[PDB]
């Protein structure tokens, strides 16, 4: 259910490939924020899920440095992949940028990002 | 060079990790029990040309709590940033995410915060 | 600043606010089953001098789950903006605590989010 | 009565609250250097009838950042529990969210966590 492309409420698009073993590889492209183009991503997500009606827990990280620019920052999504005809990826997100010492406290923006398959 | 090799949760969590010259984080994730059978794969990335002026260098994992003896249905994410030194650490704050019914989703996933050190608590 | 009245969560729960002029939030909120049993105090505060660029207004509000009936020894913090006009909205993420031993503090909280609206799901 | 008095932020911040026979807290919030421009109302609740078994009692509190003197049109809520003892700490984590734009909204809120002591750091 999870490879593939899969796109966020504001317009960002996620590629990706579940491997047969647990791992998560692909692209994400940003509409918003100190991004352009496509940046690595990498992850994990449970490979034997349970078969009573739950999501499918998973996670993946894009660091944001590609060959046109590098914001010195990283998200982490957590979050469950749920099956079906309306198919989602439901997400919440952690981005932190790296900080001197004395902002460090200020470093992680919070969010949530729920996925489609279609835009 | 600083993020490569193992670090220490506050409370007995070990890793060991690679950091690749072109931004991977790939590694080994044992939880505080110590056993292979609590060892999980760990998998990320990280700023690999980060500011060189005193600020983290920012990160992200994830492992899936999975392996070849146990299954807990679960998902933890760690974001964070390395921060050099002679106390160098990695402070993060991290979602666990479970597998859940749409009734329960509301209920899916915790918040923690751990820093990680180059020796053991 | 139009935060004053009832506000529906996406699932079924309500609350029923009282933004004072100097920044108190006062009110119930009701889980959504809505029996007799449902209903806590909730106490926060909000900016009562907006900017006036078009942001919205931040605030947030805590209920601790118990009342006369029962006592989940546990507490939600909301946090979010308040978004005028036609459709407005308060945008919110929220992290519930459990009183837990020192042993299962690391699970001890649970983080979410919940758009309110004027009118039900 | 444990929760009754001044607690100290690791990073110099402190804040006096009192805890109600009936749930509420109230207070105020002291952003160093604290003398007035500095002082904000906190509001929030707790449980106050907690489990006998060991556990933590959960709590919550808002500061919206506006007083007399300025306004940073944004809120903190802390979410945590107060643990007794002779090491006594409210172990929190937050969310401080601030007005934007409807563009910006993606980014409005921050995440941490804080512990309060008795004596300051």
């Amino acid at each position: 259910g999870i490879t593939g492309t899969w796109y966020n409420q504001l317009g960002s698009t996620f590629i990706v490939t579940a491997g047969a073993d647990g791992a998560l590889t692909g692209t994400y492209e940003s509409a918003v924020g100190n991004a352009e183009s496509r940046y690595v991503l990498t992850g994990r997500y449970d490979s034997a899920p349970a078969t009573d009606g739950s999501g499918t827990a998973l996670g993946w990280t894009v660091a944001w440095k590609n060959n046109y620019r590098n914001a010195h920052s990283a998200t982490t999504w957590s979050g469950q992949y749920v099956g079906g005809a309306e198919a989602r990826i439901n997400t919440q997100w952690l981005l932190t940028s790296g900080t001197t010492e004395a902002n460090a406290w200020k470093s992680t923006l919070v969010g949530h990002d729920t996925f489609t398959k279609v835009k």
